[PDB]
């Protein structure tokens, strides 16, 4: 047995995020200085309004697949960790599962960073003690402490930090217009003086950025409310309901904020808003400027945490459910995290981490065509908490669903532009014939399966 109070199903009686709170749970959650970087260098290919476009739809294809991807975290209460074991072997999924962890743990460590740097931006604006790594550290164990309260933390955080980071945001918005003396719609154009990227590859980066959150989402919605006593047509539209919520809660936020990253790239070329605004407006107060890092700080905290942080925790008490716990995992998870050093190899390694990224395409795509099309949303709890059952396939591993993603990952790279959406598309599809003849040497469904309410 593999179960554990931690990697265990969320009984219903457990769930506390409906969709209002999901919203805000998203919305501070894309409210994140990686924005800035990314919507401001787009100003070098396109003008200001088709990257909040790129944004919008970018924004809107995550959800359409949000939709798929949390369907079942939401009615069966289980775990990313966990759920991969259908596919892949018990064992064989943490084969992917490790590439995520991975990337998850990276983009902890580089938040982490960014946070530190406005802390140590903050004392040495009164003190000029300028130490980083110390500041890195306490703010690395910060985080994992307010993390110890799971969910249940970040849930109250984002709440109250949603209007403020909304409003600081709003008003940046403002002072730039302002002390550059131009109207938002002038703005809207002054992009796009080196064109060169295909629009789609824009809107590919957009996506790609929160794919490591999207495909493995379970970590935060096996935490939402459902009503158990739903149908087929009551199930869709709680899915949709929740789909609906998170694009209200992701678009709207990172709307306002790929904005000012782009605008700061093209008022004063930087897309740090600290440069331009300052500029713009020819220095500010100390106070005012503490202000600004206080964002970054309270910008970073309803990200990092949420969205790096779970996903490594649980996959960690969930693979070594006698070694470790949620809260120890999540230990392990920004030790590890921080002993990356990440912040150093960001420059460097952008492009390979592109990489990685939409190189999770086949493994979103596998992971709905299992449960949605395969087995019919139809599962077996009991199985998927045991060493030895329907999902262990060969010794632990299901090589079958390991070459699906190959294979997937090649056909990817015959359109380097649309990437992810191809290997997703190829996984997807091939998933079901490589499924239907794996039916032939184990079985697809289990008697144990009667048992899924005992969870519950
Ligand atoms: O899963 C994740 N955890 C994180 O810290 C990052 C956040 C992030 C980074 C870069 C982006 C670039 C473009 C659009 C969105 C982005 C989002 N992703
Ligand atoms: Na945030």
């Amino acid at each position: 047995s593999l179960l554990n109070p931690s990697n265990a199903p969320t009984r219903y009686a457990e769930r506390s995020v409906g969709p209002f709170s999901l919203a805000a749970i998203w919305f501070a959650m894309a409210i994140q200085v990686a924005i800035f970087i990314a919507a401001g260098q787009m100003t070098s290919s396109f003008q200001v309004w088709q990257v909040i476009v790129a944004i919008a739809a970018g924004c809107t294809i995550a959800v359409i697949l949000l939709f798929f991807t949390q369907s079942a975290a939401i009615r069966w209460g289980i775990n990313f960790t966990v759920a991969a074991r259908m596919p892949f072997g018990i064992r064989g999924s943490l084969i992917p599962i490790t590439l995520k962890a991975l990337l998850s743990l990276f983009w902890f460590g580089f938040q982490t960073w960014l946070g530190a740097l406005a802390l140590d931006e903050i004392t040495r604006l009164l003190t000029g003690f300028t130490n980083l790594p110390l500041w890195i550290v306490i703010f690395g164990a910060i985080q994992v402490v307010t993390t110890f309260y799971g969910i249940t933390f970040i849930r109250w955080m984002n709440v109250f930090a949603s209007p403020v980071l909304l409003a600081m945001g709003v008003y940046m918005v403002y002072l730039m217009l302002d002390g550059a003396d131009v109207s938002l719609g002038e703005v809207m154009s002054m992009g796009g003086e080196n064109p060169g990227m295909p629009f789609s590859t824009a809107i590919m980066i957009f996506v790609g950025g929160w794919i490591a959150v999207v495909v493995s989402i379970h970590d935060i919605v096996k935490e939402c409310k459902v009503d158990p006593n739903a149908s087929r047509e009551g199930q869709t539209k709680a899915d949709a309901r929740y789909a609906t919520a998170q694009w209200l809660g992701m678009v709207p936020a990172s709307i306002i904020f790929g904005f000012i990253g782009a605008a700061s790239m093209v008022l004063v070329g930087e897309w740090n808003p600290v440069i331009a605004i300052t500029e713009v407006v020819g220095g500010v107060s100390i106070p005012m400027a503490i202000l600004f890092q206080v964002f970054v700080l309270l910008a970073t905290w309803s990200t990092n945490p949420a969205a790096n942080l779970l996903s490594p925790a649980y996959t960690l008490c969930s693979t070594f459910p006698r070694v470790f716990t949620f809260k120890t995992g999540v230990i392990v998870s920004a030790v590890v995290g921080l002993l990356m050093m990440p912040w150093q190899f960001a420059g460097v390694l952008n492009t390979f981490l592109n990489l990685l990224a939409s190189a999770l395409g086949p493994l979103a795509g596998i992971m709905i065509s299992d449960y949605f099309l395969v087995r019919r949303r139809r599962i077996s709890l009991h199985d998927l908490y045991r060493t030895k059952g329907i999902y262990t396939y060969w010794r632990g591993v299901n090589w079958v669903a390991l070459a699906v993603y190959a294979v997937a990952l090649a056909v990817s790279f015959l359109t380097p532009d649309l990437m992810f959406v191809t290997g997703l598309i190829a996984a997807l599809l091939l998933h079901i014939p490589a499924m239907r003849w794996v039916a032939k040497t184990f079985p697809l469904f289990s008697e144990a399966e009667s048992r899924n309410e005992d969870y519950l």
